[PDB]
């Protein structure tokens, strides 16, 4: 009972009865970093039970299939959730617990991601659209952090955009601090949200706060040049 009945039921009228596309939450476990792994399971299942549009896959991280799956997946580390419309891969990715402020994000971006659409700006969209090389944004973050939410849901848009594009080469990566803080520490990460954006591989941009849709994207852009 990781949810309660009346929040189930809050889930489904509020959030699941709009969704369009099934999505398949696939879970990345290991034996590192997962204090907090039983949790996680239990979660992708109790939130799966609630619709048939809705479904998960516990993998190990630790086998080589496991391995294989999570280089398809472009995924380096556990645990780590990837949001996949049907096993499409849309850049949506949550690594540890998406717990307090980062709950009901994690809800939306299941939605947003069942639809395959976003309610960003036109402007922001076309701008998006035309990014061709490989983007790694992390979101460090807090379930403590009330703003934290919104630089995760920020990125995640601007990683399904990309890939409705069929572009796909932005990746939006809720990084739990707590579960990963040798992560953290690696970029000082103090305030939170910290947001990091890597193209192709390395770090070209660093900023605290959730910023703006317009501003955000203004930091993506610079980060490409």
């Amino acid at each position: 009972g990781l949810i309660s009945e009346e929040d189930k039921r809050i889930i489904k009228e509020e959030f699941f009865s709009k969704m369009v596309n099934p999505v398949k939450l696939i879970v990345f476990i290991g034996k590192e970093h997962c204090q907090y792994c039983d949790q996680l399971k239990q979660l992708v299942q109790e939130l799966s039970e609630l619709t048939d549009k809705l479904s998960y896959e516990i993998v190990d991280f630790d086998t080589p299939e496991g391995k294989e799956l999570a280089e398809k997946y472009r995924i380096d580390r556990a645990p780590a959730t990837t949001i996949t419309q049907d096993g499409k891969d849309f850049g949506v990715r949550y690594f540890g617990i998406p717990a307090g402020h980062e709950f009901a994000a994690f809800l939306e971006d299941i939605v947003d991601v069942s639809k395959g659409d976003t309610d960003l700006m036109q402007d922001s969209k076309e701008e998006v659209s035309k990014i061709d090389k490989d983007v790694r944004i992390l979101i460090f973050v807090t379930p403590t952090c009330p703003y934290c939410p919104l630089a995760v849901r920020m990125a995640h848009k601007f990683a399904i955009e990309n890939t409705k594009a069929g572009k796909g080469k932005i990746l939006g990566d809720m990084v739990e601090a707590i579960e990963y803080p040798e992560w953290a520490d690696q970029y000082n990460v103090m305030a939170v949200p910290k947001i990091v954006i890597q193209v192709n591989g390395e770090d070209k941009v660093q900023f605290e706060g959730a910023y703006p849709e317009k501003m955000f994207l203004e930091k993506l852009l610079s980060a490409l040049s």
